[PDB]
């Protein structure tokens, strides 16, 4: 698949709203690394991997889900 | 979808072999949190979120891909 994100979500939010995370590294398919999250209600958003708050949300989600 | 993993990969490997990561938190669909990686060659594996080496591989992959 080509790039999946048209734009990224720019307002911080709590990691409890994420139920699924997908990280696709850049490559021939898309010049950017893309982060796609599926929220508790099933909507999806793209996050900017460079933002510090995104990195923190990803990390928390993972710490949670890991011991789930 | 129900649980996607029949079994997890138990031998440590280098994060350079991962090109995509999917983390699905447990819920009604599957009692376990599942970690599915797509390798550089397109094969997929499931990893055990509880293993320390998995957590370290996930973290490295993310640090890489983030500044990609």
């Amino acid at each position: 698949l080509r790039c999946q994100c048209i734009k990224t979500y720019s307002k911080p939010f709590h990691p409890k709203f994420i139920k699924e995370l997908r990280v696709i590294e850049s490559g021939p398919h898309c010049a950017n690394t893309e982060i796609i999250v599926k929220l508790s209600d099933g909507r999806e958003l793209c996050l900017d991997p460079k933002e510090n708050w995104v990195q923190r949300v990803v990390e928390k989600f993972l710490k949670r889900a890991e011991n789930s």
